[PDB]
């Protein structure tokens, strides 16, 4: 299973939720604030860097990929939107795909949950029903971890989503 | 009236697109092909750099802004989401704003036009009704400019733009 942290803030709450996950299950994890890829710009010097090269690989390479992103005006984050712009079907195909977004509070999240699961089915990958929003009083900053009253919901998005890899 | 290409790629159609417009109307244009951003990354120090004071004080000054995006998974471009990233809704807030979509293909574009308008709103941006979506059999490549056919929908859309921004 590989985790994406969607937030290219170090000191982002959905950093906090991608670790959370990835230590919990043992999965991969791609963290946007330390992955540091450049502006996609469609010329074919950029799908020999490295790091373009790597996320393809992992991307390819998971089982099952749970896709984290706070929500910036309405929508997932550019950071992610940016590193989904180098890749395709070609690796998301038939990809089991789990979605959790961050939001500031109130109504927000389901439209970058949208967003997401739009773009995440615009390269033909299987986007499972759950989906997760997480606001600031399901984070905990100070401890560098999430509450007690989100870990459930969470557990349940894991579990929907390695079940569908194997079905 | 400002212009926004949403496209990263020197070579795309969206550009194309966007110069003809700009040059038609003699507006102001911001070309993200030539005007490439960090990503965002939530810290002070990019608040400093010249590229995003300049993004902010244009389209705050803009009386108008017509958005240009390809559709890029379902979605607009990363490079454009990633520069709205930049804003807020101190910039956009009652800013009447135009949306023009560029698909690759017969059905494309709709998908990054809700994306683009939801977007939007999530600033407090003023779009109008009446949106645009470009194929590839509206732009000439090889002339650098829009098909006839497409001219006059092109058009019509700026003058609403115009219209909404005397109001
Ligand atoms: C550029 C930017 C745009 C934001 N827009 C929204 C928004 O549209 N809706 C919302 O609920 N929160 C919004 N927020 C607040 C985030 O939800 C908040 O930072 C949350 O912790 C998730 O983002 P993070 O992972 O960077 O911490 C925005 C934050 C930033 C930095
Ligand atoms: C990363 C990427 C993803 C794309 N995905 C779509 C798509 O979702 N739907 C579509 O109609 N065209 C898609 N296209 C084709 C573009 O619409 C095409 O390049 C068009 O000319 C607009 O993009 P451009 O301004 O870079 O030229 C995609 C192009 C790229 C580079």
């Amino acid at each position: 299973m590989l985790v994406i942290n969607g937030t290219p803030r170090k000191h982002g709450r959905t950093r906090i939720a991608a670790s959370y996950i990835a230590a919990l299950y043992h999965t991969d994890l791609i963290d946007l604030s330390e992955f540091v890829l450049p502006v996609f710009n469609g010329e074919a010097e950029q799908s020999e860097l490295l790091k373009v090269q790597e996320l393809k690989q992992r991307v390819t390479k998971a089982d099952a990929i749970v896709l984290l992103s706070p929500e910036y005006h309405s929508g997932m984050s550019g950071a992610l939107k940016n590193a989904l712009d180098f890749l395709s079907s070609e690796q998301f195909k038939y990809k089991p795909v789990a979605l959790l977004a961050v939001a500031g509070g109130g109504k927000g999240g389901i439209n970058a949950l949208n967003n997401m699961r739009t773009v995440m089915r615009g390269v033909y990958a299987n986007v499972i029903p759950k989906q997760l929003v997480l606001l600031p009083v399901h984070i905990d900053v100070e401890n560098a971890t999430v509450a007690e009253n989100i870990k459930e919901s969470i557990k349940e998005l894991v579990e929907e989503l390695s079940m569908f890899a194997k079905a």
